[PDB]
């Protein structure tokens, strides 16, 4: 299928362990995927001190369409020292590895896939 129903776990900034997905923009995007296929993917909702908070590259999801089964249609787009990789609408949050924090909230995604 090119779209995968999610429920991806919203995580607090301060609970995450694992800050990022590696070190490259096409690791980050690669670990990402991954990790959204094994349902292993948190998102951080981006508001001010958040992304200092987290290591570049950042993993953003993005809204892709103006919402099939509640899901909201999104595309992964990476950053790294401001520069995008992708073009795509609204950041949703910014994904990183779940390793078993409590979430405060579930976001109903349909990704891009
Ligand atoms: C290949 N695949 C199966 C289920 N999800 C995928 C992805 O690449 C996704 F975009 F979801 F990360």
């Amino acid at each position: 299928k090119t779209h995968v129903q999610l429920s991806l776990p919203v995580l607090q900034v301060r609970d995450v362990l694992v800050r990022g997905f590696g070190d490259s923009v096409e690791e980050v995007l690669s670990e990402a995927r991954q990790h959204l296929k094994d349902g292993t993917c948190g998102l951080v909702e981006v508001e001010k001190g958040v992304l200092p908070q987290l290591e570049q590259p950042y993993v953003f999801i993005k809204r892709s369409d103006a919402a099939p089964h509640g899901h909201v249609m999104v595309e992964l787009v990476a950053e790294l020292e401001g520069i995008q990789y992708g073009r795509s609408g609204e950041t949703l949050g910014v994904l990183v590895p779940h390793v078993g924090e409590i979430p405060v909230a579930y976001r109903k995604v349909l990704l891009r896939k």
